[PDB]
């Protein structure tokens, strides 16, 4: 009587953001002015044509203009500073994590004490022990509580961190699974350069987040209420793509390596992932499911859509997160899965998935790694 | 179709058994007996004279004979800085892990796979752990592309949790197999000190001890639910499992992963935490099956060090063969962090077998594996041994 018996289902939602908002509007100009470069003028219109062509509005960043003054190394493009961010994700990942977290398990309704298992994601950690055993004691948690981090996985964790706890949920009766993707900017922050430019669309696209989810098996009637339940998973490896989205940690933080290419892939092998995951359940419609996928940047939304003849209105909740919020990592899929049921249920709809049945959700990441989750929405 | 035809369709049926271990190390032997001069030599640091008394008293009675290291006196005489206590050396460390951890790691897991038998194209998933990744992707990608496996295969990478990984990669494990049917998991653990290694401080003793004891390893499993008869052969199969924190021991072991490359800081007795709350954890574990005769069940215990063994055994009035196999991997291979307790089943069933005993795990029906590390953690795996 030890494993469970239904699929993984997502049981809470809740989600938190750095108080600092920064307009998109006005990015370029304040970016450019803290970082001692307004005299490159044309370098500064390079930024300008990326962060107009964003399709941010804003963001919200830890990093204010005092931190940042507080920081000159972090301000310039390469200078040692990789000890003085990590002393800032130390405190930060943990306590935006835990914000996040709070309200998640607020939702649920359930003791602490009951969470069995915690997952918890961030590009990067710091120290050993990792982020998991210090939001462990943030929030109180039983100390036999079994714990797992994942970490320097990148974009495509959103989709990871669902397929460690649908198997964990599943294995495990009475098993209920804390899972927080907590994503902090201190980190790839840096000064602009028209050498290394492909370090300045991270730039114009990067913002910081937290999202948190109650995962389990067997929901309890009336006292648990399900949102989305989980199906099939499934993660590959693009080919022809090595080196499309390289990052390395190093002694003057992480910086990263993307390619003009990546749209182009991404959009290119859609379709296989979609058959692998679709064709068994007799749908060829893509239309007809509902849909959440990592807003990396908009061009691999414009050529998935372009590419699916998909009816614009399938992209929506994505592009609304991306328009509020900018490129979160890992937490991205979580923020849109949260739009989507919110959004659902204020238009009246008959289910969490925008009224209808099946859906998808895509982590694109580092190795080209694409993560693939299929959903089924719950009535209401 | 509906959601519990598909459920009931995709899960497996018995429990994760490990139907193959490998193991390497790098070509580089290096003797403890007259490490303390070569350490103080490479390191200039031979005026040390008091310090580097401490230092030999500390290889003596570490019960050490030799570790597997992949830097070398070429290599440190190249990196000025990887010789100095706390320099700016990171950069250099990185390059370092990002080339030897995926081939120490592949060299182990061909071994594995060969015993197996059978394609690698039917490994479905992957779990690589280390004490640090250098880049994204993480290690998991590199050894998928040094092994050519399937592009789909599932990858999850551990990483920053440290000595008591060994359990954790076991715990994962059984869960990935158990509830996928068909699964076959590679798990790899591959440590490599060029991330730790550095000058000696004599304000800084605990972190000299960890030059006494370190050493680097590899080692691979392969893990599944149903076994073919007699076309895949079990070891161990898991039984249960369980992670908890240590009361008041926040401090006691603690990584920093800094400019200077990965530095550690104790606090308190580790060898007193562990040895007075690991009679909780085996009452817990085999309270449920009736033993309380600790002589009864087979060992794994993480070496971590010379005193945990000896108060563990002191602890439990454990016979002297009882940590036969432990203190063999210690001596032989030093403190490889997570790839230990993995070298040690390994030992375990091949002297068994070598010796004529019933069962893998020397002729007894149960046994016990723990992983001990950062932020006082105690990874326990329960295990039933196999026939012959």
């Amino acid at each position: 009587a030890q494993r469970a018996e239904g699929p993984a289902t997502i049981l809470a939602i809740g989600t938190a953001n750095p108080a600092n908002c920064v307009e998109q509007s006005t990015y370029p100009d304040f970016y450019f002015k803290i970082t001692n470069s307004e005299h490159k003028t044309e370098l500064k219109e390079k930024f300008q044509r990326m962060c107009d062509k964003s399709m941010i509005k804003r963001r919200y960043m830890y990093l204010t203009e005092e931190i940042l003054k507080e920081n000159p190394n972090v301000c310039e493009y390469m200078a040692p500073s990789l000890d003085a961010r990590q002393a800032m994700l130390a405190m930060e990942v943990p306590r935006l994590g835990k914000e996040a977290a709070v309200k998640a398990i607020k939702e649920w309704g359930q003791p602490k004490s009951k969470i069995t298992h915690l997952i918890v994601c961030s590009t990067t950690t710091p120290d050993l022990p990792g982020a998991d055993y210090q939001l462990t004691k943030l929030l109180g948690l039983r100390p036999y509580v079994k714990r797992v981090g994942v970490f320097q996985h990148g974009c495509f964790a959103g989709g990871t961190v669902l397929r460690l706890a649908k198997d964990l949920a599943e294995n495990n009766k009475g098993a209920r699974v804390l899972v927080v993707c907590s994503e902090v900017t201190a980190v790839t922050f840096r000064g602009p350069s028209d050498t290394h430019l492909d370090s300045l669309v991270g730039q114009a696209l990067f913002g910081d987040g937290a999202a948190a989810l109650i995962v389990g098996s067997d929901p309890v009637p009336e006292i648990e209420k399900p949102i989305f339940e989980m199906v099939w998973t499934a993660q590959t490896i693009a080919p022809d793509s090595e080196g499309a989205i390289d990052g390395h940690l190093r002694e003057a933080g992480l910086t990263f390596h993307l390619k003009g290419a990546v749209p182009d892939i991404v959009s290119k092998n859609i379709t296989k992932a979609l058959v692998e995951a679709f064709e068994p359940l007799g749908i060829s419609d893509y239309n007809s499911i509902f849909w959440i996928a990592h807003p990396g940047g908009p061009a691999i939304l414009d050529q998935v859509e372009q590419k699916l003849a998909l009816k614009p209105e399938k992209m929506n909740a994505t592009r609304e997160v991306l328009s509020e919020y900018g490129n979160m990592s890992s937490a991205c899929v979580l923020f849109i899965l949260d739009e989507m049921r919110k959004k659902s249920t204020q238009n009246g709809l008959k289910t969490t998935g925008e009224g209808l049945e099946w859906g998808v959700l895509f982590g694109f990441g580092p190795g080209l790694t694409i993560e693939t989750v299929v959903l089924r929405s719950v009535a209401i």
